[PDB]
């Protein structure tokens, strides 16, 4: 209700303020332009207020010109400063306070004086005029009682317009008014999980009533909602509400779960709000309500709709915080909130993030630049000295103290004015850097990962994986090339990011490769959901990872809280055949449905299945090996299951030269953990060869290497550490002389 | 059909301007506003009557395209 | 040396913290350098501007508000949070009790600080 | 003062926590006689977590006892 409340006189003032920026060569419309535009319209009520206060027009211009400056500007893009919209926001509040229904020129002056931060506020402040003095100047110069008492009305709240408008839910309003206009099943039921928005749906329907948007069929109908917090003694009160509604003919009920006769005859047009879990348990089982309800699919809005909602609601937050918000930050905040936070859905997680970012930047910017603190301390100490001198009957020093205090106060006022002029001159825009800092503190993701543009991360994936998984270039290149095709858009959007089958000897590094891929993609090492197929052997176990059937009492619950995770399966060849039917659905459709009816998404998860089959054949070119291993893979698996796999990964055996690099990587990783003590650890080539043959076993792979390192290097290092900081800040060298392990202690 | 919305907005803004002028102790400008509001109400009534007469004159029949949609 | 030298209703059941902090009789709140900033950050938001201290009893929750009032005397709070008295409601005081909060909440809104 | 709240003898509180872990093998053998490998393995495994070689988030250690 912006243009609907402004009168003809206010539009002239706004036009004058807009045209003043062109003459003043200002690219932004500040609070000073509104004051100048108001003095050029001596026809409204505000003219008489300033006339009685001995305030002319020429004095205001010369007073406001000194505070402001002059500079270059651009052509067009004449927007409003964040401080300027606060006056417009306060004018409506002032109009509502005085029991008025219009926004004229008499409210612009009142709103300009309540800012206390812009250029216009100081002009009134310097003329011994405050809010209290100007408040009285304009004032002196100027039915169904049971239902309305046992429930909460909605049209009354929407009539005043004190809440944010419902923007972006236009699709559901049309469906609701379409269902309400039907003859049979004219009682829509809002179906959706708690967290996507269901109570606010009726608020949007009620808002359109005031705007005269509903047709004549839905014209002049009050919206009433019956809360569940007010409920044998309560049954005597509901018998009269239904009778009152029937006699009125215009009351619309809104419930969230006796009333079977009321709904069978079409007497009450109630709107349900029950979730899908209870809809199939308290409504579908009853035939009386099955023929009178129409479910409506209500879910969270898409990413594009959230950007529009935030753009529509941008003006509201730019006034309470007085921080300019650019378009680049709005589109980034929604993406960041949808990427990391996955517990409250949309769009409630996109407004609080930008609100916190704006509050943080306003708090950081609105501080003292080490200028007023010293002056305030000097004023305080001078006042204390004067107070001490007064009680000491020392009037000789008090004369000098009073003059010093007056000079300090004058300097403090000048410094505050010159400090606030600079702050008013500049603009505090919001960028993605501020939002990244706020979002980093909620999950713990390092700032170096959030600021990534998701452009160089995929290109350097081959180098990142080799840091933790050395060797096996064929396995790394295949997955790096297969994961980027789905992200670019070459693959079907509904299918998951990728599906792979790990084959080869046990203990070769499949789990380490999965952990490295998860850390390099999602930025977290613990963002992996490990599902062990060893426990899924009987038919009764298939109801565990998909959901417990009703009447009796995993994967779906875990994947919902972490939509960005790598699913890892162990021993996929040992599982119940019914599990493959569930698994194929994930790869084909992309989403599952549990017993509660809630649908989980799998478009942001990498499915990795590890099988031990074919290990006995390798131990007895990469393309030839893949072709030979493919024939034996379908012998015990479904012929059509392997067609849905993006690629087959075959690992190779670990040679003698590859084992030295594993020990080197382990030593380097151990060194990083001792960064707090500044310990340098270096291992010679002889020691790496000596320790490699101790745990050399093709059956276990690199597993025996950890035990040898922990029993050889760590055991001797721990004793030296616990000798009273013997090697604190020094260099430790490990060299094998041939018989035992020689540890030489040096300096750093 | 994008006919009565503008007339309703004009009537609303004229009523709001008259209400603002009443509290401003400016009765000279309110005389024209009252006549303008009366003329706008008469025009709105005529436009609504002629719009609903045309709707009553015609009939809407369902086709196979609507069922398919 | 001696010879040679307001909202009263709202404050009836609540104790003002800044009055106690002005004299400096209690120990200064030193150590909560990250909680006062978080509280003043949450209080400066358009939505969800009512922070709630969550923690087990024994880590310190009532004393957190003392530090917020302490910064008022030291001129550390910004202009938005300048000259605002903080009152703590006593839970041990409580139909009969419903008539007292209505008068307190009306005065709190009118005071604005 | 702190000894009077838990009953811990003063000889136990006043320790540098540097020689107690080093002499853990001798201390355990006083009350447990035999099976030197089990005592040595746990004595070497428990001192690595306190030194800092083990991740701070994980606990001090985990052991599985097997045998009669
Ligand atoms: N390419 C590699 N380079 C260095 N170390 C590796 C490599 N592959 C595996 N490792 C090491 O293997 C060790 C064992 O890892 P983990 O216990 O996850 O088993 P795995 O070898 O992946 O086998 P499995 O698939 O049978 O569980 C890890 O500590 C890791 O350091
Ligand atoms: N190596 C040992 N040195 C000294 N005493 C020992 C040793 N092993 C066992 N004991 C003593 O044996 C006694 C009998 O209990 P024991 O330790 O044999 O069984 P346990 O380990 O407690 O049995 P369970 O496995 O059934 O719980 C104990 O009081 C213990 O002092
Ligand atoms: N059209 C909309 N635009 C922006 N935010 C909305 C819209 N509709 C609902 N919301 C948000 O949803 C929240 C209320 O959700 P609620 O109705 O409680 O969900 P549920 O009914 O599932 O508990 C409000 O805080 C509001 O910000
Ligand atoms: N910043 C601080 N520095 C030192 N001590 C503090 C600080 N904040 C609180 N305390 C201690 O906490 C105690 C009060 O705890 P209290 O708030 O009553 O805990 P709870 O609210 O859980 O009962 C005081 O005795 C005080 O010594």
């Amino acid at each position: 209700m912006l243009f609907g409340r402004l009168t003809e006189r206010a539009q002239r003032v706004l036009a004058h303020a807009q045209e003043e920026a062109i003459r003043l060569n200002h690219s932004n419309i500040g609070t000073e332009h509104l004051l100048l535009g108001l003095m050029k319209e001596p026809e409204g009520i505000a003219a008489k207020v300033l006339e009685s206060f001995n305030i002319t027009e020429d004095k205001v211009i010369e007073e406001v010109e000194k505070l402001i400056g002059h500079g270059q500007d651009h052509v067009g893009t004449l927007h409003y400063t964040p401080r300027a919209k606060k006056v417009i926001e306060l004018s409506m509040d002032e109009a509502r306070k005085l029991h008025h229904n219009f926004v004229g020129t008499e409210h612009i002056l009142l709103g300009l004086i309540r800012e206390n931060e812009g250029v216009a506020a100081r002009v009134f402040a310097n003329l011994d005029l405050n809010i209290t003095k100007a408040r009285a100047q304009v004032v002196k110069a100027l039915n169904t009682p049971t239902l309305d008492s046992l429930a909460r009305d909605l049209t009354v709240i929407a009539k005043d317009g004190t809440l944010d408008p419902v923007i972006g839910r236009d699709k559901e309003i049309t469906r609701v008014i379409e269902v309400l206009s039907r003859r049979t099943k004219n009682n829509p039921v809002l179906i959706g999980e708690p967290g996507v928005g269901k109570t606010a749906i009726a608020e949007g329907l009620a808002q359109a009533i005031v705007n005269n948007e509903v047709p004549e069929t839905l014209k002049d109908k009050r919206v009433m909602s019956l809360d569940m917090g007010t409920v044998g003694e309560f049954e005597e009160r509901l018998k009269k509400v239904m009778e009152e509604i029937q006699q009125a003919g215009n009351v619309i009920l809104f419930i969230d779960l006796i009333l079977k006769p009321a709904l069978a005859r079409g007497e009450l047009q109630c709107i349900g709000a029950t979730t899908l879990d209870e809809y199939r348990k308290n409504i579908e089982k009853d035939a009386a309500l099955e023929r009178r309800f129409q479910p409506v699919q209500v879910d969270e809005p898409s990413v594009v709709d959230t950007v529009a909602i935030l753009k529509g609601l941008r003006d509201r937050y730019e006034a309470h915080h007085r921080i300019n918000i650019s378009d680049e930050a709005i589109e980034a905040a929604v993406k960041l909130s949808n990427r990391y936070v996955s517990d409250r859905f949309l769009p409630d997680k996109a407004i609080d993030l930008i609100d916190e970012a704006s509050s943080k930047v306003r708090l950081k910017s609105h501080t003292t630049p080490n200028n007023l603190k010293e002056i305030e301390q000097e004023i305080e100490k001078v006042k204390n000295e004067k107070d001490a001198a007064v009680h000491a009957q020392e009037f000789e020093n008090a004369a000098n103290l009073r003059d010093k205090q007056t000079k300090l106060e004058k300097q403090y006022e000048e410094a505050k004015n010159e400090w606030k002029n600079a702050q008013n001159g500049m603009s505090t825009s919001l960028s993605e850097e501020d939002i990244a800092e706020v979002i980093a503190g909620w999950t713990g993701i390092p700032l170096t990962k959030i600021n990534e543009t998701e452009s160089e991360k995929l290109l350097s994936l081959e180098d990142t994986l080799h840091e933790r998984v050395i060797g096996q270039k064929d396995a790394v290149n295949s997955i790096s090339k297969a994961v980027r095709r789905a992200r670019a858009g070459l693959k079907d959007p509904k299918r998951p990011i990728g599906s792979f089958i790990f084959l080869g000897p046990t203990g070769v590094g499949k789990t380490e490769l999965a952990r490295a891929l998860a850390e390099s993609m999602f930025g977290d090492d613990d963002a992996m959901i490990r599902v062990d197929m060893s426990e899924f052997m009987e038919k009764h176990a298939v109801s565990r990872l998909v959901g417990a059937p009703p009447g009796y009492v995993q994967l779906t619950e875990k994947v919902r809280r972490k939509p960005y995770s790598v699913i890892l399966f162990d021993e996929i060849e040992k599982a119940h055949p019914d599990v493959f039917n569930i698994l194929l659905q994930v790869l084909d459709d992309g989403h599952l449905t549990d017993t509660k009816g809630r649908t989980v998404d799998f478009r942001n998860t990498i499915i990795i299945m590890t099988s031990n089959v074919g290990a006995q054949e390798l131990q007895d070119d990469y393309e030839t090996i893949r072709k030979t291993m493919l024939k034996e893979l379908k012998n015990s698996f479904r012929p059509e299951f392997l067609n849905r796999v993006d690629d087959i990964i075959v690992f190779h055996k670990l040679t003698k030269e590859e084992l030295k690099e594993i020990v080197t990587m382990m030593v380097n990783k151990l060194t990083n953990r001792l960064s707090e003590q500044n310990i340098n650890i270096i291992v010679t080539d002889k020691a790496k060869d000596k320790i490699a043959e101790e745990g050399y076993d093709p059956e276990y792979g690199a597993r025996p290497l950890i035990r040898a390192i922990q029993k050889t290097i760590e055991d001797n290092l721990s004793e030296l550490i616990l000798d009273g900081n013997q090697i604190e800040g020094k260099k430790v060298t490990v060299d094998h002389d041939g018989k035992e392990f020689k540890y030489d202690i040096a300096e750093q």
